[PDB]
DNA sequence: GCGATATCGC
DNA sequence: GCGATATCGC
């Protein structure tokens, strides 16, 4: 099994933010949660958090590649 | 990447069986829905008899599986 | 990961 | 507690 790519920044902070995002949008799409998600995180000036957490979520991926590729 | 994949439960095994089934009598079922529908129709099931011994045979192969794998050391 | 259900302890 | 096990976009 070859190690699914790492989460971004983007979906990092989405998966924190989806039942806010559903909680201010009652009945939304998944499909516009996404464009909502999308006007948030453009919005968004600080992403340090979430960029500090994809940046270990890399090197995580990147450790699990060099293991799924030397045995 | 390489040693036996775990053995389905029961309830694994019965879904993966009738997925497809749920899907076409639900056009456009999301998977969360199969997954919400499908523990609808698992809590509610009679009989779960037959899906036990199929994921009781599925731990034998299983187990079967890894003391071949492990048969080297 | 998560959403959506449900087991099992390589 | 959680990832694996299925699924499968996001
Ligand atoms: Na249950």
């Amino acid at each position: 099994d070859k190690p699914k790519r790492p989460l971004s920044a983007y979906m990092l902070w989405l998966n924190s933010a989806r039942e806010s995002i559903k909680r201010e949008n009652p009945g939304i799409k998944v499909t516009e949660v996404a464009k909502r998600g999308g006007e948030l995180w453009r919005a968004m000036k600080d992403k340090s958090e979430w960029e500090a957490k994809a940046a270990k979520a890399k090197d995580d991926y990147d450790r699990a590649v060099k293991e799924f590729e030397a045995n």
